[PDB]
């Protein structure tokens, strides 16, 4: 921070008497079920050796967990998302720039814990006929415990470029009915993948044997809104100040699969079965400030 | 703080009634996946003895987890980031200094714990023949308990200097599927390294038997988001006020390698096998109060 | 505070309406390889009834963890920083006196933990051939815990006068490899000290088996950053406004040597066997309200 | 608070548009080693029906951990601080009043829990011969637990009156080498009072045998850095506006003696060997709104 | 709050643009020990229907934890602050009310836990002549586990009515040396009550067998200091525009005794012994806005 | 929040360039036991589209916790609240409406642990006859279990309607000298209800064994503080601008009565045997912004 320099707080920080032209464009992929929302603000700042943009994605992208086939009582998929998707990109004849961004990847921490224990006990024994008996004993143990936490999705971003940003929302791993947690390679040799196995040899068919979504993660089935932020810097002597973007919003989707066998169920999951892509090109307008279609 | 010698909050901090001049300057370094941002602050406090400007090293530098080679289905190799490092330097005839930086190296803690505990038990023990018996005994142990928070990565400032500065980001350890920590060190007769290693026996080509990158920390692969601050002083009476800096960014790779053995899979890691180098200089103009490539 | 006896928030504090006159020196000591920083700030309150000048060492005094010594591959010595050193004096002609000082000492705490339990059992035994047995028993146990934080480094202010201050930043304890904590003074007969072991009987070169400085506390090797704070008080009327003062940076070293005799290392530890010290003199002018080396 | 009876905060705290005359007074008790620094803050609020002097005691007063006697190689003393005391105090002839004090007692808390376990168990066991037999058992068990924080000094406010007031910080215990705690009336009728014993039975100078400072409290060695305020009131119908105000700095020292019985070290602590005091006189000039000594 | 009913922060305060004439009256009694302050705050705010007083009761009662009587060396008495009360009484005839208080009473509240346990255990065992036996076993274990926190002291708001407020600080109980806690209603057939016993057979004089002051509550000698507040409205329009207001304070006081009977020493508590009360009367001049002894 | 939908903090607040009317009105039931305090606000605000008015209901409903009837030495009865009620309400002619409250009823967590440990054990025996012995054995265990607070009292915001709202503070359990917790329908055999039992098998009289209201919850003795707010909407263009409220405290008093038997005490609960009620209307002039009783 500003403070740690000896820095009086928010001195280094852009926005200080300057105007800003905020914007909102709104968009519903009805046949993707992606909301699509990008919230814009245009900052020129005469103390700023550039144009900036600030770009915010929101929205809504549909999980859409549901069972979209049946092969008879004793066979049924389910079709679920592991991973949504947002993406940026600037055409590479721009001379616009892609200078800063977030969410950025975080470090992850672990709590370690080591036990040393030892210990001495004695007794001593009796009975009617005078037999009379001790024992003496000692013990060590030596214990490692790890502890951190696991979220149900994850929140990545792509390794940037000044032309294109992205961040992916993948499924790490979930809890199922207490059990678990399960992920998309989760396997033994028995029940195979017991992702979305609602009961392990339940007789009912197999489109009703699978995890109810108000079970699992609401992101599974509501979906997932994404939050993400980037800046875009244009210099102020450029002779075109017309920009194009591309936004794009993306479901990859897995293919969960409940099979009777013989005697119990048995689930296989296949990954990145569908991909929905749902593209979108805006103009920005540097010398008018706005964002458009 | 200031008021704990009692004083108000922010008086001894620099940047009261000043204007400053901020600018950002972005490069992609393509060939070694670097996203580099500087963003600048001048300032010019009059009250303060020197003129000021704040570098904020930013970007990202790109992981690249990969599989690099692949000698048939018993052999393969994985490339991964060990340390990613920034680098700031002053050439040696400038008058400029470096005079404060940030983050600095934190002292870390661990959570000690010693337990005593002692214990009387005793009991009748008899039978339909009429054989009564019983026992006495008594019990003590001590216990020793260790706490403390391992990161995936640490953040280390390397000793800095009046012309250099220095930051670097070095895997610590990680978890691999609930097992572990494993460092680059570690090491079993039958498996030897188990860093990267997705399972012990099975049957598979070498190159599918690497941990899958959404399992591992995110640094691996998408990369890593350096936030580093330097300050440089520079005198307002210097004859030449012109500056010259150079700006590294450095990528350590390691080599891990699998091989089948006869029966099981081993890992092997090989340390700074690769060192990806992006260097740029910069030239400051403190009359003018900008910097340009 | 001063709403604790119903007063206004900094009412009572210094720098109301005043200003306030800021400045940096910086120093590079190559052969004691110590950064130094001194942030200075003068304030003359109106209000107040004398003349404050508020000094911040900083910088950064380098670890220097290194193997200095080899003598064959059976002996090898370590010299590592167990102690870092800040000190500011007034010669003892001068009116100016120190007044105040951050950081300061504190009160450490533990958490104690009493357990008292009490349990009754009893169990029903047969076989075959009709023998019934029965045994009543019961126990009673007492616990006591201890928890209290245990730093790497302690940071510790030394008795101040009204003519020099001090701190030191000591070496604890540290962790190895999950094992200890180990201390300066930790010893067993088999293998001495094993602060900076690696391996307790591996068969390599004395200079590989020293821990790994990423493994280490990262002030042992990249060293320790000041951040201290003094404030000197001179008075308004006094015949000369002219005062120096020292400050003094200091590492304290220790030489740690592996030895192999016949089946496993053995550590040994020698406190304080060097001790690099960097003076350095500053001329304040009150009248002026600078500071000059 | 005031906002927990419907009253805008700070509404009714003293200090506003007021002019604040601060001033600080430090001396150095050298043959004591005290550094006793007294800042002051005279408000005079109209609205307020008193004239108000915020008094505050800071400085250092030192431990002086020291090794005082030792009568050969069997028998040594060490001189420790068991009690830092900080007093104001007006004569009795003054109209002057001591109206708030801070700090101030706080009520202690610890945490209770009770624990109720039952269970059952049940097994059978058989050999090759046939023999088959069972168990049926039942327990339960009755726990409880007591937590709380213990502080190594304890901060006190000795009971205040309008002329005088006073604060305490004692010792309450410390751990020895993870041992203890121990405070001053531990006793064990073996080893005595183990409070700063080194080691049970080593062999060693017996002046060579106590704890190392840098191991125990920092308060018993470097010292103790009182922050205590306290607020005089003054009527302003007052025909005399001089007052005069004694602060005492107070240090009291326990005797800590090792001997080396035939076969191990016995310690033996004597509390309150010793008293420091160092008195100083000040002048309050009300109408002038300034203190002297 | 106001932010949860859409309204901004303060807006229904009382106290905007208001001048509050703030004072502050000290008392000390001798023969109670008790430093009595009262301060007061008169609002008249032109947007409330009343004039409001804002009276806060603060200083200190001093607990006098003192051993009282010795008859010889087998008998002992101990007198004990149990109880710490403040008051505030308006008399009858008067038309000011009292309209608000603070602290008032709090919900408390604790935290269940429930455990619930089953386990399966199987062994083999054999010999040397060939004798081959096993054992199969099954548990289950059900607990319950209550946590929650038990000051030293309570502090409870009595019924107040429009005419007097009150509180109550009493002594709920206490640890004896990581003993207990003990209550003024412990007792056990052997030792009785041992809420102040030092040693439970010690041989010494009754007199020195009582718990030394610094190893209990604070609040047991030094004593407490009150923090409450109230608030009296004042209609604009009543005849007579003066009050008279009752402060008491008041402190009740335990006799401990310890007797030695023949083998141990035998503790009893009797409850309120004594009770020493402190009134203070005081003038409300509203017109004025000042208050007077 | 605001900044949740890219809106500047208090955006959307009430309350904005407004005078607010604030007053309070106070009333002592003396019949009833009950302080109560109305705190009322008047917001006409330009950009809203009604006239607001918050009360804020206020003051103490005495606990009343005591015995009330002795039947002898064998036969005693407690009264005790069992809840505490505030009710607002309009009649059905007003055109005034309730639009908002607080608080409301929050959505209750727990806390989820499941655990599943597996191990093997294995030893060897022997004696000084040669015998040798041993044993290998393995153990599987699943726990699960479950955390939560249970407060005392539970605070309920019971259905509103526009013309009416309530709020009720019911008792929820209670620890009895560490013991329990016990409710309202806590029953055994033995002793059937311990809610307030102070001994089980205590030989005194039947009003002597009631828990002592110190060791049990204040708000059953000393008594509740409400602090609840409605917000009640007044059209601008409505004919009458005159408004009446009325307000409503109430409290339900349960009988626990203690009974001998022949060998221990036995505890009997009925339920909601008493309730007082406290109705108070109100005059609310929406002109004059002004309330009255």
């Amino acid at each position: 921070a500003d403070s740690d320099i000896n820095i009086k707080t928010g001195t280094t920080d852009i926005g200080s008497n300057t105007t800003v032209k905020t914007g909102d464009l709104v968009t519903y992929d009805k046949e993707n079920g992606m909301h699509k929302k990008v919230f814009y603000s245009f900052i020129d700042d005469k103390n700023h050796n550039k144009k900036l943009l600030v770009i915010r994605t929101k929205g809504t992208i549909a999980g859409q967990y549901r069972v979209y086939s049946e092969e008879g009582a004793n066979k049924s998929g389910l079709a679920w998302p592991s991973a949504f998707k947002v993406q940026l990109q600037l055409p590479d004849n721009e001379v616009a720039q892609i200078s800063d961004y977030y969410p950025r990847n975080s470090i992850d921490t672990k709590e370690y814990m080591s036990t040393l224990t030892y210990g001495f006990n004695s007794n001593v024994t009796g009975d009617d006929t005078g037999k009379i008996g001790g024992l003496i004993g000692a013990n060590v143990s030596i214990g490692h415990t790890l502890r951190y936490v696991q979220p149900d999705f994850k929140t990545i971003l792509e390794s940037p470029t000044d032309k294109k940003v992205g961040w992916k929302v993948i499924f790490n791993n979930m809890v199922n009915q207490n059990w678990g947690p399960y992920d998309r390679d989760s396997w033994n040799p028995v029940y195979g993948n017991q992702l979305f196995m609602k009961t392990r040899n339940g007789s009912m068919k197999a489109a009703d044997n699978f995890l109810d979504p108000n079970k699992a993660s609401s992101l599974l089935s509501s979906g997932f809104s994404p939050d993400f932020a980037t800046v875009i810097t244009m210099d102020r002597k450029a002779s075109k100040q017309q920009t194009n973007i591309d936004v794009i919003y993306e479901r990859v989707r897995d293919d969960y699969q409940l099979h009777w066998t013989s005697t119990n169920w048995k689930g296989t999951n296949t990954k990145d079965k569908w991909t929905d892509r749902s593209s979108e090109r805006y103009k920005i307008d540097w010398e008018k400030e706005e964002m458009t279609n």
